[PDB]
């Protein structure tokens, strides 16, 4: 993927689908499906 | 008994919890949780 990850690792929005997110380790992007109908919750740093 | 570090710095698993996994800084751990239903990947040091 080309987005880019804002820290060596954390859990980021896809800003393109509210049912995705992005893992990022040591900078390096994996795109990832919420479960079920969950979106990306911000705060939770999880799907709810 | 309290997780121990291995290293000054480093991610580990959680034996006790596929989902979970240790942050050590300066030997210090932090407690974590990967996102949606996503689990510890050891080999990658993240949540897959």
């Amino acid at each position: 993927t080309k987005f880019e990850c804002p820290s060596r690792f954390g859990y980021f929005a896809d800003p393109k689908d509210p049912h995705k997110f992005y893992i990022c380790s040591n900078w390096e992007a994996v795109h990832k499906d919420c479960p079920g109908n969950t979106r990306w919750n911000e705060d939770e740093e999880t799907c709810t």
